[PDB]
């Protein structure tokens, strides 16, 4: 109703506008500067009207910000742009012809309006992205990956060790381009208890400073809630001698695990002296057997996954079906809170009553990030890069079922206390719009603040910090997260494309929303969020894959729902969209995808000797026979 | 009916029977013993109980017949094999359960047990000829491809010329692999007029030697029933004359097309030292612009069909397309001739009735490969072997849809005078049944005759042989025609699995025809049908693609069939199939299709090290270096 949405926007607005005004005053404090400048401190640049922000964020035109974010936030951030080039002139079509049989057919050259000028877009979105990485890569400096190759499933012998097998194999396909190699090990177990020794010692020093601070009794019971109900009565000398203990686990195990040959995985990183060369094994079969000696770029030494690496690379089949049938599962078990909000979004209390579900549903799904990260590492994939892009993707699908076409079909089911989804889907649009405002606009002013990371820390400099740079570790924004913006974003590209045909009054909700997401996020880019990788905007066609998905699915709605006239003959006519987008799909992927799959020789040989006129003495051997060893070993 | 079967059946045995002994006794004339036994002859070999030939054909293992043979001949015949392989046991199951609720799960039932042993029986072959061609390729002598890439879309440069463009390019990015190349020239106007003399001097030695024998008046209107209406008075001084003046076109054309520029298209046959490189080449990209400098594989130089050389890159596009629309037409406009047919299918008169709407199917269909290689050729394909493969792909449409489907759809419209398909397909089964034996048994054995090579023999020693080794063009027996073998059988997979759980009638003559295919194709194949070009039997995962699309379309109109039932709740059940179908087949092109697309490096490495040790001293350069010009500029 309107008097719901008046009242939903009224609070959204102002918590909105407090948010920014908090951020205003304590980014001003000295104390926190840290934190919301944590760049800068880290690239050894800086050290020691509320809204100016805004405009300040406007500076740094690409070229600056892609050297100094880095180019995966460029591209990301693009896609809010994206978005604004889309929905604007859908929205202002939409609203002059449905806001004041003909019926009909409008809406069927609607969906032809709006499909050809999203695929306009997208086309000249996708090569704009791919000319940019090209160009990106060519001027990119020497990183370990650009020579290293990982092999997978090396063949078992029984007198060659995996070490003898690599080094023989690759002598002879690849001589005189081979250069060396380092083979996988299985250090799990020692990673493990390094990470615990080191969580130990926090402990202690915690109780050290308490006590240096109160010199009196500690009483600690492990958890305090769960633990083991014991006292750790002197817990220095208990954190003491729990490390004491570690620390001989933990110099056996390193003398076990780097004499013990069934440490040692089917797999190698290895290099070449050229890029040409790592160029030609990335993109050709080694062997007959097409899942043997098995090649791909190496992640860069940050991007590996380590744990990962241990996974006999046969059993990854397995693994993925596994967590195929339980994603079935945690899409299925959230009906459960589906219906729940449903049910709750039904004079002033009752427009809060209207308002309330969209803040239930998002709390339900604050887990979601989580659960998708675990099931990705689980399954195999060895990189961050990889392992952030399957929960973005699984995330994605979840939105589809869950938060979009499961709302609509519960609210259906409630209202009603053969085509049903004729009114269905209008209906709940109030539902969306309310959404939106929530997890959306007053979302993204939330972030603004990061008081999650404000307060990690203000309470380490008081309790952990004994020295100096040990707040290097405080400091610490964490990543832009591409597994959740991306994911959600999608989420309002489809809905505005299932309703600008329908009720074009959610289309000026996501507007607001798309410009509002990219000025926040322009803003944090440049001063927060050190990225972890880079990876040079490998995630694109997977963005594009999705928009095109979010085109059909409207398409196929609009068909359903204009297939109740009689004799409407719509399908005649409705079907060209789903074919045409379609068809544009593949031209596009088989036109310009090749920009972010597979390397031309071309350009590996003209870089190679690029660098070698740069620099004619370059230890490479040296350079790279150290990388990816195992963070581990030193 | 069983009476229509039994005299349809007498009749087309009959005729094999008698086709059989005229070849028995054709056979031993020595005069027509080039046409027999043409091979043997071209190898350098030869010179100067009706049925023994059946078991005699039964000699030479797989080993010696790919090598007297080749390898696509005895890959090729073992499609008749695969076919009793699949279809006796579903014979043996099908009738043991059909031939003397319940009815309903046998259906179900049998289903599953069809599409396992079909699938299972699949993957076995599939497995075994990609093994048969790694050893065969590892073995293969060698030849020109195996160290030359064809580059196509050269970009074009305002200075350099196609020649200085590929030369630089290659010996920047492929340096010290690049040996030498060859830019392609259209020298189609050339070859046409080249073709033109040599017909018009066979014409001038015809009546030279017939005037000779009768020193008479000639009087030959040029076609003599729709030519030009003159009367050819001299007829030798007539030919003399056009020859001359062929003959000096022709002079003149070379020299035009040996120094202009434009008849230089932006192409060539890169060629390299080692296969190593050029199976680089072929599997990698060369530049950032995803269609320039394109590289595949080059064909064999006899392989090679110069004329689409000529063809821009850029415009295969649209000549597909056209091609495309075409197809539907041609398909479209055969329903005349169907229905015609079907008409015509409806004591001894009426027996024939019966049987004839077989050979008018028959008919109507005997130029439809003309068409098909004629449009193949209109697209252009560069290569025999692939202009064949297009050609039975679509032969392989254009029966589903009207030899078997409009065929049903057609029957049931005589026999009308909602699923009515319920009885369309069984009640045709008859006329399936009628056919095989028609263009199946009986075709078969007349083909063993080669009665139309034996003519064109007879008629060129008579009239145009003059002296000796002309009788080697005379003796030509075409090649194998997988064109036609291969897609006629697949209308018989097709038909096999669609009738098994309905009709088990019609796998006897399915399973005596791929018998006596089997027999007669090993005989020819070891007799005549010398090869024109040796593909590693690259046409093998076609051949896989079409029986898995059978089992998909038995499935489905199974599932049609049994959806009558009250509460049938087959879907729940039926759905596997053609999932699990499509899964299998998803399976074995991941695992075994490689071996028929790409080339491992590794071979490459392995068999050129092995030659240089066999052979220190091989001039590789002078060998490739004339290959791949055009056979008209010598």
């Amino acid at each position: 109703t309107l008097q719901d949405i008046g009242v939903s926007a009224g609070i959204n607005i102002l918590s909105a506008f407090v948010f920014f005004i908090i951020f205003a005053v304590l980014r001003l404090q000295p104390f926190n500067d840290r934190v919301y400048f944590s760049k800068w401190y880290l690239k050894g640049l800086r050290s020691s009207k509320f809204l100016n922000w805004m405009p300040e964020a406007l500076k740094m035109p690409e070229p600056e910000l892609i050297d100094h974010a880095g180019l995966d936030s460029v591209v990301y951030l693009r896609i809010y742009w994206l978005g604004l080039k889309i929905f604007t002139p859908i929205a202002v079509l939409a609203w002059a012809v449905l806001v004041p049989s003909m019926r009909f057919w409008t809406h069927i050259v609607m969906a032809y309006a709006f499909t050809i000028w999203t695929c306009y877009v997208l086309m000249k979105e996708y090569e704009t992205i791919a000319n940019m990485r090209l160009q990106f890569v060519a001027s990119e400096a020497r990183r370990p990956d650009q020579f290293t190759v990982l092999v997978r499933n090396v063949p078992p012998d029984a007198d060659e060790s995996v070490s003898e097998l690599v080094e023989h194999f690759f002598l002879v396909n690849h001589p005189d381009h081979y250069l060396t190699h380092q083979v996988v090990c299985n250090a799990n177990k020692l990673a493990d208890l390094v990470k615990k020794k080191k969580k130990l010692q926090n402990w202690l020093d915690y109780y050290q400073l308490k006590y240096a601070r109160n010199n009196s009794q500690r009483i600690m019971v492990k958890l305090g809630f769960l633990g083991l109900w014991g006292q750790k009565v002197d817990a220095i000398e208990h954190y003491i001698a729990e490390i004491d203990k570690i620390s001989k686990e933990i110099s056996k195990e390193r003398e076990e695990v780097v004499n013990d040959p069934k440490a040692i995985m089917p797999a190698a990183f290895v290099s070449f002296k050229t890029r040409w060369a790592a160029a030609v094994c990335a993109q050709t079969q080694q062997t007959r057997n097409p899942t043997q000696w098995l090649t791909e770029w190496a992640p860069e030494p940050r991007d590996v996954f380590w744990s990962n690496l241990a996974i006999p690379y046969v059993s990854l089949t397995v693994r993925r079906l596994i967590m195929h049938v339980a994603f079935f599962f945690l899409t299925f078990f959230f009906i459960v809170p589906i219906a729940f909000v449903q049910s709750l979004a039904t004079f002033m209390k009752s427009v809060i009553q209207g308002f309330l579900p969209g803040i239930a549903l998002k709390l339900f799904l604050a887990f979601l990030p989580s659960i998708l990260m675990i099931m990705s590492k689980f399954e195999g994939f060895t990189s961050i890069s990889s392992l952030e892009r399957r929960a973005a993707f699984r995330y994605y699908i979840f939105n589809l079922v869950n938060v979009f076409l499961a709302s609509v079909i519960a609210g259906a089911a409630f209202e009603q206390l053969p085509k049903t989804i004729g009114v269905a889907i209008p209906m709940k649009a109030t539902f969306f719009i309310t959404y939106i405002m929530v997890d959306g606009w007053a979302g993204v002013a939330g972030e603004i603040l990061m008081l999650k990371p404000l307060i990690m820390f203000h309470l380490k400099n008081a309790f952990l910090v004994k020295t100096d740079k040990d707040r290097e570790e405080a400091m610490d924004p964490g990543s832009i997260g591409f597994n959740t913006g991306e994911p959600r974003i999608q989420l309002y590209f489809l809905l505005g494309l299932v309703y600008a045909p329908v009720t074009p009054m959610l289309l000026p909700f996501i507007l607001v929303f798309f410009a509002l997401a990219y000025i926040v996020y322009r803003h944090q880019i440049i001063n927060v969020y050190n990225q972890e990788y880079e990876s040079a905007a490998a995630f694109w066609p997977d963005v594009h894959g999705r928009v095109i998905a979010a085109l059909v699915i409207s398409q196929l709605l609009l068909m359903g729902l204009l297939g109740t006239k009689h004799a409407a003959l719509a399908a005649p006519f409705l079907i060209a969209l789903p074919v045409l987008t379609i068809g544009f799909h593949h031209f596009c992927k088989g036109r310009y995808e090749p920009a972010f799959i597979r390397y031309p020789l071309q350009e590996a040989m003209m870089k190679d000797t690029l660098e070698t006129a740069r620099e004619p003495n370059l230890n490479l051997k040296g350079y790279l026979q150290n990388a990816y060893v195992h963070p581990v070993f030193k």
